[PDB]
């Protein structure tokens, strides 16, 4: 807590639902607008003209063709890793195939100009989504697919997500629109650790590319991302519905536990749950159901019947459901924390110009107490607890003696 | 708040304690495992302590092949600062057993891995830094060895043009180590601060440094050096120096290289590196850089300037003449001071993960827009420079 | 059936011999060669033997550039079981010149062809065995470097390095002899009869050895040590002790299998060498793994409970002992079983091409199915699981 | 000693059924799948239960993506069955379902498990074995498109010459999926037996199938038509026939392919392979070769010497001159042979989990028990490589 600095991309109070992106509240741009459009209205704080924003989609599309660098270092990386790695390592190549970007070596004042402001959103914007699906689609076994540019952000990246190179596949609106909402509904949330390091990093002077890795290297972190595998494994574990009853009087008498159901920053009203459950019908609707679906809606439709969940404010939560439509997808669970993180970066550049034109953030001293020895004198290593790092020598002794 | 007694800095001194040692101390006799192990644990390491420490640290020097196949990736003329955050990225990925995507939090929860692992990235990083100046040129990469310690060990790897059979110059050695532990740790700074907010959030040791390092590719400190480098191209020949000093106190063109923003009584860092730069220019000779530093460095104390302003040549000054001795290209110096800063950010991190009490909270904000607004649709929408044109607008013209 | 004039198995007694030779007097001080011969032509080789059967498959053995590429960036999702299988089965396509079912219509028959293969064939396996770790740490290649003995070029294998001026340890070589000796040879057992008598006519050497090494892979059929390795964890060191003995009292925690499938009551051989792995296990460092193993052995031969269902450790769980002691993997159980099995299968191999009382097996059938059933045509007829991975069906429309 | 009710040979007779059910009502009223399915379960599938059948079949295809890798991997001149047995060998290091480490109990018990693994195993057998045909064809892999059937799938994938719709000739597939049924399983050849013994011994499937095809070649069950195609060259031009015959009267000429090991009465297999092997010629022609195997046989079919023993040829001539009239080489025979008999395997599978080790008997004939003498004085190879460098240097 204590505020020392502001924040003018938006204005929140979860525990009252009070979401004020630049006065406007959330509900009309997810029911009305777009990703693009939201963008526009965190960053240039109004709402676009057509044209305005017209040109800023054809800018964007205009990108998208990443070096072969990345290419090869992912299909270089082992069947078994982690995807988000592959986003930040190749985000970091990005960071390298553009030494021209960088004000890092011709002095703090190169980052003046507007066009390349323009320049370095309109290239992270292109290049993060043909990079996702390449890391998605490259840990499915099949190559990186290069871009066609002729559909929208979200109907470009399902052309993006599969294609095998044909022009026949055409994008499929429900998903496109419903993916589109939930984007909106995870474009910025409350200064998180990465937020808070990105302020910095852009009063460090240093590269867009290397500071938003910084931000997503914390979005890496289970912190965040360690609630859906979380709640899915709940749902996988919990099984049939046969036990959800010596579950319910589980948590009735606190011998087991319910993830998903709560969360401290909406435990009551919310009606952004509304919308994603709508979503969500609209989704059974468009692909089908699955058993790990119909438990769940079991589960939530006994929890209303029972006080405890109500009492408890223990209702579903964006997560919960979220999580059920990645799946709905065809998304794997490992999957999951990449798909929390393309819309967030929006909302992370609107504050790198905001936080570039606050005077107040520059280099810090971090406050500290050092209780350690004030005054200890060296010794010589003459006159002179732990394992000292034990390293197993079990299979060194035919390989390394 | 957030605390750590991992050092203390006297500002007006400029005196650096690593729980409670003068620098000078250290530097005197000291082996950089040694002082590695004193600051990431507050205490010396004794005999079988110290041996137990070298042991480890030369055992794992060896680096993984995949981040040579990754090195091998980065094209020729690509800046190392890069190179080495995407090589640690892909270390990273390259260590399944130590991730949090697949061994929950207790993995960085016990002492037998956190230190594996911090050994680990100790050995990695000074092999990917030789890899990338020898690549720099290149040339085909080499093995790593293990009958030395730290620095002079790099300095086997950095020369041996294909021979096995080489050695380091003790006294080069020396050196090179002394320079390594003078930019060893400072109390907390930007990239400090950003490396523990990142350490503290339970994210991956690696990548996670990755980052605090690229930090350091900000003109805060890895542009400094340059600056002085410049100036004293441009300025040319001993007879400039004069009016040039006038040239300073006239306001026209500023001079970088002689003080501290946070020292200023003392940095007995510029003292010993004085030193050592004389030892170097005993053991390698003489450049015309060198004589005009040199030169620059008498006449400047004799004018009023430094006497009434106060500007006593900083640690960049000598570091720098002693890296263009070195044989280090021009670009090479930021990874260099990289290598020091990885034991401060793995001490920070370990103290981090040791104490639960401290925590990062959600900070509170005060908004600055405006307190409502509507959405109407676009078609009424009443009404740039996003793109460069001239070369394709031109095209399609 | 098939006659033995090749070794005989008491498994209901405990004796073993080669050519009648007993166990003792052999493996103490022989050699794998020396009993790979004796195995192979009856009666004794002699020295002149020696040194053409020797030199032949020491230079029988190095491969340019061949299985090594279908590895070295393969996916491992399980043992190299499957990998070394799989480099065999492309071995028998890189010398297409061994093959007998591409000239004439068949060409084992031939004394020298057979001589050849059989040399190279025992001597082949090595230079992909070498690669069986190649790809589970990731160094590069090295070379064969065919100047030594057998086990003595294939530690070198593993140990050199990366060195070509190494020199491989001799004792390990030694001891992986005498293991060999003491897994060379057993009768008709699991794919063991399937393999040769398969091969007996068959149409290749390379093939049925492949198939029969992959047929045994699994946990309990010939191996026992995939199985024990977990019984072998989560029983600390010295305190787990009381308790897992307690529990196979109560059948609670025991092992998984001992003996072997005809082998239940008595073998000395594995005792001498039971001696020889504690010359092992001062030597090879210490790990939990192998202190609670000792005092398993030493209770689980001599206490209560095991003496009524005899319940000693087998053969195979020393050999998986000693062998992850040397410094191998925690998986390397199965590939070095091939080893010696092979040159017995090997010898099996000749025998019966020697032999003719190889006959396939008649059938018994059962047939439950009705003697006639009439038509029953779909287009008359009128309306499994077939759960499928539909993630995605909607995105082309 | 094998105890199972998959199939019935009855040599003397000629009365095949699957699982009861005759060829004579299966030929020409049935599908391999629905025969596929039929084995699996040893019941007849419903029109509904074909259809979710035939979708599981098809719909699940996905070829590793390293098989690219090792295809154009490997010297160029390399055998077609070799090549095969390489790609699934590199397949057998894919799929960690295969793993009995890993499933330390639960390897194959489910149903679910069973038929994923059937199916596993089917879908992508061509793609992985026969799409290798396109190597020494010299033309990169075509990926297959599951909507069509599955015989013609194949022979969309091996011929397409590069057009991504193409489409077969949908006449001769129904010829290719007869076929199958016509030479689908056979009790205790030589790997049969071996196939129900690992079975026994409970292991995966892939590195089971992976054997299984390597010792399939063997030239009495893998040689099945090879030889005779030498004897279709012997004889020339057709004016040999009666000249030849007597020779083979007087014992003097070489013959192959008569009879068969377990067959010897009438077969109605034989008329219906007849009746394909016309129609495939009517359909796409001949050389005189094939005329001179068809002048052999009405020779045969006409002579004495063979009424008064009972000599029929066997179904592999037929089969081969099949395959010869649809354009296919020789060699690369024996993949048009593999490709039915794994189907009865994985019957055989399931029913091998339904009810052993079975270590047979043997006669010891070697000395009993002497006395070892060390090596040193062991003193008083079988080849010398005669052209020694050695000997051409003394």
């Amino acid at each position: 807590n204590t505020a020392p600095v502001r924040s003018s991309i938006c204005y929140i109070d979860g525990d009252e639902g009070i979401l004020r992106y630049r006065g406007y509240p959330i509900e009309e741009l997810a029911e009305s607008s777009s990703y693009p459009e939201v963008a526009y209205l965190l960053m240039y704080g109004n709402l676009p003209s057509k044209s305005q924003l017209a040109d800023w989609e054809f800018a964007i599309s205009q990108h998208s063709a990443v070096p072969q660098g990345v290419l090869d270092i992912i299909q270089g990386m082992p069947h078994d890793a982690h995807p988000m790695g592959v986003l930040v390592c190749a985000m970091s190549a990005l960071s390298v195939f553009h030494p021209d970007a960088n004000p890092a070596l011709r002095g703090q004042d190169l980052y003046k100009s507007k066009q390349l402001r323009d320049k370095q959103i309109v290239r992270i914007l292109g290049k993060v989504p043909t990079i996702a699906a390449a890391a998605y689609l490259r840990l499915a076994g099949r190559p990186p697919v290069l871009p066609s540019n002729n559909f929208s952000y979200s109907e470009n990246f399902l052309y993006m997500l599969d294609s095998l190179g044909n022009r026949s596949y055409k994008p499929n609106t429900r998903l496109a629109r419903v993916l589109d909402i939930l984007f909106i509904l995870h474009a910025e949330h409350e200064m998180n650790c990465s937020t808070a390091a990105a302020r910095h990093l852009a009063s460090s002077g240093v590269d867009v590319f290397t500071a938003l890795a910084g931000a997503v290297g914390a979005l890496y972190g289970p912190l965040h991302g360690g609630a859906n595998e979380a709640v899915l494994k709940m749902l996988n574990e919990i099984g049939t519905v046969e036990n959800i009853p010596d579950f319910i009087e589980g948590v009735k008498n606190r011998k087991r536990k319910m993830s998903g159901f709560g969360h401290r920053v909406y435990k009551n009203y919310d009606p952004r749950a509304k919308v994603i459950r709508k979503l969500a019908e609209e989704v059974f609707s468009i692909v089908g159901r699955d058993p790990l679906i119909e438990v769940a809606i079991a589960l939530e439709k006994a929890a209303l019947s029972d006080e405890y969940f109500i009492k408890r404010k223990l209702y579903p939560n964006v997560d919960f459901y979220s999580g059920l439509i990645y799946r709905a997808m065809g998304f794997p669970t490992e999957f999951f924390p990449v798909l929390f993180a393309i819309p967030r970066m929006a909302g992370y550049l609107a504050h790198w110009r905001e936080s570039l034109d606050d005077p107040d953030t520059k280099i810090m001293r971090p406050q500290q107490v050092y209780t350690g020895v004030w005054l200890r004198h060296y010794t010589p290593l003459q006159e002179r607890e732990d394992k000292l790092g034990q390293v197993a020598v079990s299979n060194a002794t035919r390989r390394r003696l």
